[PDB]
């Protein structure tokens, strides 16, 4: 068999950069590689679509209501799917999964073909790894393709027909197939493990602060262990984004499930950590100004989860925002790239009484008690401190939540400010 | 401005024998000298059998033994001459007393600052080799300026080791990085950078790491607790593995492929071992309860219940698979090092294993190709070792009239084994439990056969 | 040798008023500003009738005010012209936040550090009088520190005040002592002593206390927490009594007569109220968890629950005691006030007493000689306060058809009220709850009136 035409139901933040990247129907690159394939080889019409490869890339976010509230995900648009797919579907096609799922999902879609058949749908899974901001780089050169498939006859010949689709750009050996229960779990597991080295740093800069060691020289020599790596030992003041949380909680969850408290526990305290940084760094700023910052002026610089962006979903930022207004401050949030609807939206359910939108970091910063650093952009390495410590209110401080003014603090100390950081002892 | 010729290593042990022997093959022209109470372990350095056995290592010493590096019972001698002392004494876990199992026991560190500053005069570089927790260093600064002569300058360093059981010399000789923590003060510059010159001998500049004295010391525990984790964090993946279908081995694959997170330290087990692994988590632990960090704290107990967790329920798929009975009942135990290619048993998980099938009654039969019979004996004692316990010397013996073989350590002659002659001759039905992973690819020919076989991280 | 001539006073209310013309009177040399924000106050104590009533002020004031006593809104200039300045605004519990019920809000003490060291120059002395949390005065100073200006020397007392309320005259002229703390350094001393001269014009030396600054904070927190102490440790045992037949009265008087016991707050009460009592004990608690004392904060928070659980079993005895159902039955609570002889309600047992009964559906006609209604309605508002709530303006009134009276009060008249009347118009059968003991020695009186008469600590 040979792949000629690819469905991709779900056009999002996933669907569209993958299948940009053979007739197929559906960042920083991603306008130009779809020009040079939009009316060649690349609607709503999705019915034709499904009925002429079925990729399915609709959001599973999780569930906010009802058994399992705040942790299982939400298969309605998966189901969604599924459903639609088999009412237009005749001979052979290749539904396959690339949404986030749980394990077993897959299970699913084949109970609703078998139970609507008609006189061969194959299902996979080919979860997706890319990472927002560096999307269309990871899209490229990808450091592995994974597809699932069932080890039956039948589908094993399904996953050989979507591997010869990625080996046109993807080497063989960078591409692994394994069954579909795996593939599923991979996803969920490489998340966490991700999201573990950040907790396992972030728990290693309360140390720090505690002992005088310090964690950016900690995590370098960590790091240098190879079979530890370098990558993701970056302390903040809590990872975000809108899968970490996300799928680690789903993953306490299916061990619940599974009856595996023992794991489900385990991997619990992944996100444990990461609360535990965020509320400790708020009590910081809390307890530096005196115990009390009812209607103190606080300059929040940097609302995105991670620079290069304006996506704020879970970001570190709304957390530490809405510590301090329930302590009735009153927040200047500049942020380079987020859209200011976006910082209301996220603050609300108070907004208008405590929360100012400002268009430069130095309007922020004047006549403000602190400055908090939530976000890595590299602008708020270059300001002008000495001209920002002029307009505070006195004692000035700065409280760096991601190590971006290390090696400035000597200057900033003989400015005035007193300046603090995560993993570093005041 | 200061220059390192005369070193004495105060420990003459797994760490400070084989680092010294590298320290003085790679520095001809700066005497190392190797000191320990121990009598009969200094007389064994100097002897053709050393008491330590690593790969290599026989070949360092005896290009040296003479030249520049030297064991000896003189202490004090070796103190006195000495421009650098290494502390690399035993720092056990305590067994006593308040923090007791998870606190370490600093007296023979302290004996040592004791000894050290008492045998001093003018300029000499101490430092720490030990695995210490965080701030022991400001003990020893303490003992010193306590003990104090005129014209007494000590400097206090902190130099761990990282090397791992089996490749010391490798890692000795080509490390990832080498980590020295001293002082911002410009006295702690001078030290340190004196201890970068001897090691740049043979290490790249790019590869020496200078910290302060505390994050030094903190990066030894936190990076065994790294390791351990990922190992815990695999372990765990393998128990949703058994229960949704999944293969803990493809996991770990697709996992480590990504290059943020690394291919290493991924092998699902019965649960790691070796002598420093739960002893620096739970130091870990300890340090941090003791700060008020209760939330780290229970962050890392995680590493630990994880690997004992894994262990028990492995105890329990046997008994469980067993009919619910092991009373009586004859069981092969292949594999008893905590690790393949040596003879350590020190927190093996075999030992574990064993006893559970001990406290059950059962029978066991325990072969491995390296390890001493007496030593198992003493870790399975406090008998019950005398009624339960039997010492085979080839895996047939074990397995003759046996009802399951339980595969504990990875070692490579299991898996090249006739298991249809070990079928003939085991009591049916027949199990075999994998705790390693080592027979895969050979479920096919155990099944047909006619082995129950029972893997980690694979659903039955 | 520095003397003190001008003392300012930010915050002219209960303590900052009183305070300042205790000193007015005792110093006839020494010129007293009292100022404040609030206006309406400020022309009141400068009118014929004072805003807070205690006995003898009206007559300090008015032998002071226009000589050396003032009362201004102008803040500025009164700090300016100071040698004394003393901090004597609101510190509320924080209803928000971190620390929300436990903490204290700091923003009125910091705004007065803010507007004093912009308004000075040269040397002042900033004490501070307000109950603060400890290590306050740490804060003042780094915010004078970080606004210095040249020859701009600020020192910082502490200087807290023991008042009650209805003898605070009596307290002022005659204090049990005078706690006075400073900084252990000789900018610091010389400003304790200074602050010892003033009050050494009518105060015995011996009953002036000098101590570190953060001695005399604390000393303020636990001289509260250990009168409420006596308070609920003397109602556990009013809780004992009623189970083994003993009298918390009689037990009381032994205990008291011990003299290293004393016999001064050991009154058994259905809870102590009042508004420091249950807020310095709560900040006590909070302050000991953020500095990681959870057994001390435990061993105060013990205090609070035993005057919750007094409170609560109160409640319930007179539910229980009622068929189990109050619900649209007539209850008299007699006596709304914190303790008799005063109008403040703040955190009064009668308060929660009537919140319990509200809850259960009861209608309460509530009799207080001296609270006005207003507060009544405020303190049990959150409705409910208009279908069960009753103000009376007599008791007779209020336990005209009633099924029980509570007294939450020791007000004098309850205990000479005609019980023969009001037995006649109540429904049978009819009850007494005396939460104070103001009926003993009326218990054989009242039960051949035909009342079921229960008070606290004595067996039913
Ligand atoms: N960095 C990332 O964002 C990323 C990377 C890897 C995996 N994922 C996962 O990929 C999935 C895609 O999420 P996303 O971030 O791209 O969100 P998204 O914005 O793409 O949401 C899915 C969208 O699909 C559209 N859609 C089209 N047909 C639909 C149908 N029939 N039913 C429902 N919706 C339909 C909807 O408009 C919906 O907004 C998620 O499960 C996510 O966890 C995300
Ligand atoms: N793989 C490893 O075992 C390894 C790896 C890195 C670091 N470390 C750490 O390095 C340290 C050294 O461990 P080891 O395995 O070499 O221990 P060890 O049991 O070999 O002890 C070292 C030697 O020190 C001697 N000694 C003890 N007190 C002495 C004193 N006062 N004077 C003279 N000699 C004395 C002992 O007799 C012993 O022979 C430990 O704290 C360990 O945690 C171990
Ligand atoms: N018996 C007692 O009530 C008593 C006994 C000892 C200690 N204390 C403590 O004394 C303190 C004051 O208690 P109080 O009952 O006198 O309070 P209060 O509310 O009666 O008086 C405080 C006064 O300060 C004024 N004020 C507040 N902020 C101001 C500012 N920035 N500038 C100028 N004026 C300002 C207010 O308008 C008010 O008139 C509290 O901390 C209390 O705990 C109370
Ligand atoms: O060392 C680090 C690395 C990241 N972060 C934070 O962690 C969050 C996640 O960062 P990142 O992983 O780059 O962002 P995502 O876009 O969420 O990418 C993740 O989530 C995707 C969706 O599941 C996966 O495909 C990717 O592999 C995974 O990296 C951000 O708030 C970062 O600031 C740290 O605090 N320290
Ligand atoms: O993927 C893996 C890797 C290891 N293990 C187990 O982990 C344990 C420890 O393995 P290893 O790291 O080789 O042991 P050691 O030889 O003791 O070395 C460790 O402990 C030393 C003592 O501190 C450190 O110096 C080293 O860096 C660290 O690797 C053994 O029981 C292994 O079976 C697994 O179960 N799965
Ligand atoms: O034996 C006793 C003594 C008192 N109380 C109760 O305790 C509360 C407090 O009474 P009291 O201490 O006289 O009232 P306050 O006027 O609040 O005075 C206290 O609170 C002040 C701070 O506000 C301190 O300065 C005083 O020293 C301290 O007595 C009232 O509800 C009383 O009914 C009892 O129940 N039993
Ligand atoms: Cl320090
Ligand atoms: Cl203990
Ligand atoms: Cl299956």
């Amino acid at each position: 068999f040979e792949i000629k035409k690819i469905c991709c139901i779900g056009a999002g933040y996933v669907g569209g950069p993958t299948c940009s990247v053979i007739r197929v129907t559906v960042e920083p690159g991603l306008k130009e590689v779809v020009e040079s394939c939009r009316g060649k080889n690349l609607s709503t019409n999705i019915d034709d679509a499904i009925k002429e490869l079925v990729f399915i890339s609709v959001n599973t976010p999780t569930k906010t209501y009802g058994m399992g509230k705040g942790r299982a995900l939400d298969l309605k648009y998966i189901e969604a799917c599924a459903r639609r797919i088999v009412q237009n579907s005749n001979g052979y096609k290749i539904v396959t999964e690339k949404s986030t799922v749980p394990v077993r999902a897959a299970e699913s879609i084949r109970r609703i073909f078998d139970a609507n058949t008609k006189p061969n749908l194959q299902v996979l899974s080919n979860p997706e790894f890319l990472a927002e901001g560096t999307a269309i780089k990871d899209l490229k050169n990808p450091d592995r393709v994974l597809i699932g498939g069932d080890e039956t006859p039948e589908g094993q010949r399904a996953v050989q027909a979507l591997c010869a689709v990625y080996e046109h750009w993807v080497p063989r050996e960078k591409i692994l197939t394994t069954n579909t229960w795996s593939s599923e779990l991979s996803k969920l597991a490489a998340n966490a493990f991700l999201a573990q080295r950040i907790s396992s740093i972030n728990s290693i800069s309360a140390l720090c602060e505690a002992t005088g060691a310090d964690v950016e020289e900690v995590a370098t020599a960590i790091g240098m262990d190879q079979r530890i790596g370098n990558k993701f030992l970056k302390a903040s003041v809590g990872f975000g984004g809108s899968c970490f949380q996300k799928d680690v909680l789903n993953l306490v969850y299916l061990c619940e499930a599974l009856n595996l408290p023992e794991v489900a526990r385990y991997w619990q305290q992944v996100i444990d950590m990461n609360d535990y940084q965020r509320r400790r760094f708020a009590s910081r700023i809390i307890d530096s100004l005196f115990n009390t910052v009812t209607d103190k002026k606080i300059a929040i610089l940097g609302f995105a989860f991670k620079k290069d962006t304006g996506d704020t979903r879970e970001s570190s930022s709304i957390y530490i925002s809405k510590y301090l207004m329930d302590e009735g401050a009153h927040l200047h949030i500049y942020d380079p790239k987020v859209p200011r609807e976006q910082i209301v939206v996220d603050l609300s359910h108070q907004v208008s009484r405590l929360v100012t939108i400002s268009k430069d970091p130095y309007e922020a910063c004047d006549g403000a008690h602190a400055v908090v650093i939530c976000t890595e952009w590299d602008m708020f390495k270059e300001l002008d401190y000495e001209r920002i410590h002029k307009k505070m209110l006195k004692p000035a401080f700065i409280f760096d939540g991601r190590r971006v003014l290390d090696g400035l603090h000597n200057e900033l100390q003989t400015i005035g400010f007193q300046i603090e950081t995560i993993g570093k002892k005041v």
